[PDB]
């Protein structure tokens, strides 16, 4: 029987802040692309790093006080520390490696060994929401290009991408919200049918004609469809090239980052995977690497025909690098290139979970921010469009890019509204760890940098220090795990708006903080949006010369 | 005129918990190896970026209040937030690059472009105390020695070593309070003599025969000695190999972590380094190099012919392969070999600092610790050794090895005769980064560790986190610079004691907590000392399996 998070009212642990913690755990699961090995998403992303693991942590948060700490490493509980009530209840820190070190190599030796798991970015934090916590990102990116490239409208563009997984499954709907055409290569046809039945994908084929001849129909009439096309990118995105068909925009979000357990060489079936990670892995490894290097040279080809060409954040391009593509960093990653303006304000993605498990609840909220920031016309675009289409999935959640001040307001009223009964239960908040100053990513969060700080973890350890100060609930450090080893660090903070006065400070306090220090990073970097932003919002960044 | 740090009770901050740091950052200045660069210890382990960045630093520690907390970034201040009274009053990360950029040509770079500085273990935290605060760390190496090989004692045996600097200049106080003849090669005769006129160094000579004279006497008597014999490593420890004189023990203390800033190879004069640098640092590098190659293949013979050699936390074995020595990790490291059973119960180089100046404060808590610690004998013994011989080196301040809830006992009890005015003013406590859960380093701290651990990094973040979550005062987290990129991470703390019961509270959780993670760190890997230490202290060890 699958994991589900506990709906309701009825009290589990010893208070509504350690429940809220179970629940984003158990709801991780459920919302799990393989719940049955804890893998949350992105292949190999683990909520734990084993079912012995797994227990131990939820007996240990049904037994838990307010005052105390709860350390996890790796995805394993260790112990249980006397602190204070305005202390996190859990800190945490999964699959970091000393640098030299921190190679996949050694990745996959330490998992094999039971030393280490990778905790993605939300999975051993338990912040993943499903789907909808990367779909306002993915819709943002497509709205860039639009304005960049497009006169504001997706409306009669053609969009390629590849990739129906945890993350990846959100693209088709973030493409037919900005009004795209959207084709989406799957190799699974197991992932196509899961969006196709929650609402995410409108159309399937296994015929790439038959594909083109929809997209055609839409682009023609300027009308938005998504189709999910049965296959392997690294087949379908050559043939384009040999068709001489040129979509507007091409990505792909595929899970690039891992040659054992994501990526899909050209001539393996899903079925054989798993034979063939435990006969021959190094094989598996360089087929699959050798068929990202072909991806990717299409994509480049496609760029060179005038499509709108980008890495959506899975280290293709250093794969395909890797792998004989010399100029494969030629193509756009979608920070620099896209969002970075965003995280110069520290807008970022704010996310919210209703634990009692009712729907009124997030909808509530979502009345909530229509009223209080209709001064706000993107976030109240996102917020119509995110109620009226984005499915349920585990708990009810919802998805909101918000700034500096933004998330603390949002925070204050919800909280406000559980200890007014205007909600049924208490409201968990987080974020992806896709956040001014909580990540560390040369090629995707941090590349080009206008100061050249691309490689500079400082700022994802201050970030959880200055959360854990802040009196947030748990707070977590996690570095690459897989081919991501060596590439990036980040920092992770839940809050629990369980309606006490006492939640009113913590959670006031850790979201100025949380994204006070994502403005002063970029300051720091010489973003004059973010200076611009310290003068709006009086953020105490000191001078020095 | 030389910056030193504020002696007596005028208050220059809004209260004593920020005058303590600022006080100890002016400590580490006033004790620092060449404090015109900044540099406290380690050739180039700095206390700030830079001088606007230690101004700034100064201006708003002077402003700073109790609720508030300053965030540091690669010694670099960057921000003032709004906290709470029970969180640290600074956080700050050093020097943390991702994995696959922690280098030290990368390193080298982004210091020349003005993004970083190595922050050493305790000078960006400004947690040095001088020489003192690795003497005791040294002593006990240099008796586990003689407990494993000598009968319990170093009386007439001769201790070969290097390096008279910040560190290095502990040695021959550490040999000669152990009974043993101390020969120290040091390359600089300006060091040489510094330690002759502070009394950690009895004798010099530019004589290799008359150094070994002395010891000869020295030995054959059972006296101890010390000599510092003013040469180069390199050149000296092949010349004894050639003699046939083994000493009983052989180790290094060079700067060898750095091949530009550190190492002075053969035939080159310490007056043309900087020259050195300026034109040719490529050069430098592979003739320092080549250099320790030479002193290590010595050592290794020395070891060949019965001495106990053992590499003493410098990355020497790791430079020497590099340049050659495919064999250099056949010598030992001194925390697999000597101390890990005092890292098993998290006991480590806890240290306190007389923020008054007065030496009368040290002394109070020297008599305090040989009547309430009575029972332990080493620590006894320790600190009746350190009161007699060890000197002030800027504010008066003690090192003292102690485990979990020693230290707590110790601080609470030192907090109260703050409080009754028994000492004259408040006390700081800190410690090395050379600690249970503080510290990773495959070939230092962590090498061989019993579970195949050494790589894991989690657990210095898990200490700052948990300490930011204990009321610290000051919290940090580090990783290599120079040739130590990509080698280590580690994480430190700051405790005031300024007398207040509201600090009990604070000493009590952060002091549990730092070594109650440290003890939990060694369990998780499997160590006997370790469960016994969770048995004896109550620990809250999770069981999993
Ligand atoms: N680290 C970041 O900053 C960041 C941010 C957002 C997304 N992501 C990345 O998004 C990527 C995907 O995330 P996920 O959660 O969707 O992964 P996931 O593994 O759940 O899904 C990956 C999808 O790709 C499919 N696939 C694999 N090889 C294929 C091929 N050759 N052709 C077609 N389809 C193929 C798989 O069948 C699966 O459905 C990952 O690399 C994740 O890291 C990363
Ligand atoms: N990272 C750890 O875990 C740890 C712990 C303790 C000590 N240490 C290391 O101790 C070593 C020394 O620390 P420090 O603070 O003494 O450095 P320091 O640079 O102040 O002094 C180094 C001394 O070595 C001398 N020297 C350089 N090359 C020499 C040569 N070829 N022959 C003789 N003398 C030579 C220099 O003149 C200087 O006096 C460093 O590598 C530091 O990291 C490291
Ligand atoms: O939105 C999430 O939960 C995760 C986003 C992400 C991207 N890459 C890894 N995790
Ligand atoms: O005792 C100190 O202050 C520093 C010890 C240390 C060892 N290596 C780097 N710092």
């Amino acid at each position: 029987e699958r994991i589900t998070a506990a709906r309701g009212l009825e009290l589990r642990c010893k208070g509504w802040r350690q429940e809220a913690l179970l629940r984003m755990l158990e709801n991780v699961l459920e919302n799990g692309e393989n719940q049955k090995e804890l893998i949350v998403y992105a292949a190999l992303a683990k909520a734990a790093r084993n079912w012995p693991s797994y227990h131990a942590i939820v007996r240990t948060l049904k037994e838990l006080e307010e005052d105390e700490t709860l350390v996890i490493q790796s995805g394993k509980p260790i112990g249980i520390f006397k602190t204070h009530r305005f202390a996190p209840l859990i800190v945490m820190a999964n699959c970091n490696l000393v640098g030299r070190w921190a190679t996949s190599e050694n990745f996959y030796r330490l998992q094999e060994k039971g030393l280490l798991i990778w905790g993605g970015l939300t999975a051993a934090a338990w912040q993943y929401i499903g789907s909808q916590g990367v779909i306002q990102g993915t819709y943002e990116i497509f709205q860039s290009i639009a304005r960049l490239h497009f006169n504001g409208s997706l409306a009669g563009k053609f969009i390629l991408t590849a990739g129906l997984g945890g993350m990846g499954g959100a693209q088709p709907l973030a493409g037919t919200l900005a009004g795209a055409a959207i084709l989406c290569v799957e190799v699974s046809e197991d992932r196509v049918d899961r969006r196709l039945q929650t609402n995410y994908l409108q159309r399937k084929t296994r015929s790439l004609d038959e594909a083109l001849l929809w997209i055609e129909e839409a682009v023609d009439n300027l009308h938005p469809v998504s189709v999910g096309l049965t296959g392997n990118a690294s087949d379908i995105y050559p043939e384009l090239v040999r068709r001489g068909i040129t979509p507007d925009i091409v990505t792909d979000q595929t899970s690039a980052h891992d040659l054992v357990y994501g990526y899909v060489p050209s001539g393996y079936r899903v079925e054989e995977l798993e034979e063939a990670r435990a006969n021959d892995p190094e094989q598996l490894q360089r087929d699959a690497g050798a068929s990202i290097a072909v991806e990717v040279e299409a994509m480049l080809e496609l760029k060179k025909r005038g499509a709108i060409v980008f890495d959506n954040g899975n280290n293709i391009r250093s794969q395909a690098k890797e792998y004989g593509v010399q100029n494969a960093f030629d193509i756009d990653i979608f920070t620099e290139a896209f969002l970075r303006p965003l995280f110069a304000r520290a807008i970022g993605p704010f996310r919210w979970v209703a634990l009692s498990g009712e729907l009124s609840d997030i909808h509530a909220i979502d009345e909530f921010i229509l009223e209080a920031f209709s001064d706000n016309e993107v976030i109240a675009n996102w917020i119509r469009l995110a109620r009226e289409h984005v499915p349920v999935e585990g708990l009810p959640a919802r998805i909101g890019w918000f700034g500096h001040g933004d998330r603390t307001k949002l925070a204050l009223a919800v909280n406000q509204m559980v200890r007014e009964g205007k909600l049924q239960g208490p409201i968990a908040f987080s974020r992806d760890h896709l956040d001014a100053a909580s990540m560390t990513h040369p090629n995707i969060m941090t590349e080009r940098m206008k100061d050249g700080s691309d490689a500079i973890a400082d700022w994802p350890l201050l970030n959880a220090m200055l959360n854990c100060s802040s009196m947030a609930d748990l707070v977590t450090i996690h570095s690459g795990g897989g081919g991501y080893a060596g590439y990036m660090t980040s920092a992770g903070v839940t809050l629990v708006a369980d309606g006490s006065t006492e939640s009113d400070i913590r959670l006031e306090t850790t979201l100025n903080n949380d994204t006070g220090l994502g403005v002063l990073r970029y300051a720091d970097a010489g973003y004059e949006e973010s200076a611009d932003e310290v003068r709006l919002k009086d953020i105490r960044w000191i001078k020095t010369n």
